């Protein structure tokens, strides 16, 4: 008879060892499911309904949502069709079962991927080939989860078969443990990169348009020769002995015309030379370590002005900032001499000593940055609920039959696994408010 019968199921959860071994469950976790399905309905229709929400990032976050509801699906299908059902079920069936599973954690996997790559772009800058992404995710999703039903089982290999996936063969799920690991390791070394790429860019940007960029060499108000974003050359009112330090500060016979990543790479040395002058200083290091990124980076403003004693002559200022108290900090220099010499300059950094965002500087800086910190938190609570199972499934390849014990009690691991697809509409609406008041407002 064709090994599409229903004595392979029995025959495989024989072997196993969950044949005899069996145990109002289940009925809960229908109903759990069914709210992962609404959770992840409105994270789909609030993305069709906010004009705001018609950018590119949101279709791969959208496209995670539509993994995580056909998963809520194929996993109510799954408790309907286990236990006592598994053997109503053909070899096919099974593998169509089970299929469904991989199929949504696949296409999970590369929604992340999607959403991790759709970020790096965001600071390094398209709708068509979009839905090109979107439609490859799911084929390529297609063939992976499908790979046993087209064959790659163990039907008659029963010595190669898992033992938390009967018809399943080992090298399937050594293979899928190792490929979706490589990818979700690879997702975490590329968020820290844009947070800290960013992180310099930030203050690149900042500095920018508090200095102003040049290529060709200039006098600054005071009267001394300056270059990029305000790198001192000399004091000396002579353009050749400017040009002097210049063509050695860069290395090349730049003749006052300099490149954009030359005034880049000169610019961070100055950043450099400020940082190191807040961590020279007690006035200074103690304010710096209680400050946020955003405000680290402003007091570095201040000092690629002034300097170590020009900032530390606002004392009365900075013992506010230490405080916590901002609000009297940023009157108080409002007042003083640096906010009357350069104002709109000073305007700009006081402002981010008060918000402490760069809504100031550029307008899409603290939205995009809340993406941020809530998109890898979604990758955080995602590698934490499959982790545990992806560990199981790596013991079972190296495990032998009715040897490890942990194996034919793993409904714990996958059911967190399933719990986690309901955890991504929840982390929205709290760490990421900007999403939150669209929801609400249906
Ligand atoms: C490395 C790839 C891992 C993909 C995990 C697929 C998955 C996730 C969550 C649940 C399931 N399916 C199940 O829990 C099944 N009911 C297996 C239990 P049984 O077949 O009854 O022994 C399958
Ligand atoms: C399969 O189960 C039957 C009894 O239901 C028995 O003949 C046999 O011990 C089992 N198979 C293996 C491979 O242990």
């Amino acid at each position: 008879s064709d090994y599409v019968n229903y004595d392979i199921i029995v025959r495989h959860y024989n072997y196993t060892g969950k044949l005899n071994i069996s145990a109002l469950t289940s009925v809960v976790f229908i109903l759990i499911c069914c709210f992962i399905i609404l959770e992840n309905i409105f994270v789909l229709l609030t993305i069709w309904k906010t004009k705001k929400f018609h950018r590119p990032m949101y279709y791969f976050i959208g496209n995670l949502a539509l993994s995580d509801l056909l998963a809520g699906v194929a996993y109510t299908a799954n408790l309907l069709l286990s236990g006592a059902t598994t053997y109503k079920l053909t070899p096919a069936q099974w593998f169509l079962r089970e299929g469904s599973m991989f199929v949504a954690l696949s296409a999970s996997v590369f929604s992340l991927l999607a959403i991790a790559i759709e970020r790096y772009i965001t600071m390094l800058k398209n709708n068509f080939r979009l839905f090109l992404l979107i439609s490859a995710c799911w084929v390529i999703s297609l063939i992976l989860g499908g790979l046993p039903i087209m064959g790659w089982n163990c039907i008659s290999a029963l010595s190669s078969c898992s033992t938390v996936l009967p018809l399943y063969h080992k090298h399937y799920i050594l293979f899928c443990t190792t490929v979706f690991t490589l990818l979700l390791l690879s997702i975490v070394i590329l968020y820290c990169r844009i947070y800290s790429l960013v992180r310099t860019r930030n203050i690149f940007e900042m500095l920018r348009i508090d200095e102003g960029l040049r290529l060709k060499i200039y006098k600054d108000t005071e009267g001394y020769y300056t270059i990029g974003i305000g790198h001192l050359l000399t004091k000396s009112p002579s353009l050749n002995a400017a040009k002097s330090e210049l063509d050695k500060a860069i290395g090349r016979n730049t003749n006052g015309v300099i490149t954009k990543d030359e005034a880049e790479k000169l610019f961070n040395q100055d950043v450099d030379a400020a940082v190191r002058g807040i961590l020279r200083n007690a006035k200074l290091k103690p304010v710096y370590d209680s400050l946020d990124a955003v405000r680290r980076a402003a007091l570095i403003n201040m000092v690629f002005q002034m300097g170590e004693t020009g900032v530390a002559g606002f004392t009365n200022s900075l013992r506010m900032l230490q405080q916590k108290r901002w609000d009297e900090a940023a009157v108080n220099l409002a007042k003083s001499r640096w906010y009357n010499q350069t104002p709109n300059r000073a305007k700009r950094v006081i402002t981010t000593f008060r918000t402490g965002t760069w809504d100031a500087y550029a307008s899409r800086s603290s939205e995009n940055v809340a993406l941020l910190k809530t998109v890898i938190i979604v990758l955080s609570v995602f590698i934490a609920c499959w982790a545990p199972l992806f560990i199981l499934l790596l013991l079972d390849v190296g495990c032998k039959v009715k040897t490890c014990d942990i194996l034919f009690r793993a409904e714990y691991f996958l059911v967190l696994a399933v719990l986690n697809s309901g955890t991504n509409p929840i982390i929205y609406t709290l760490t990421n408010k900007e999403m939150r008041r669209a929801f609400i407002r249906i």
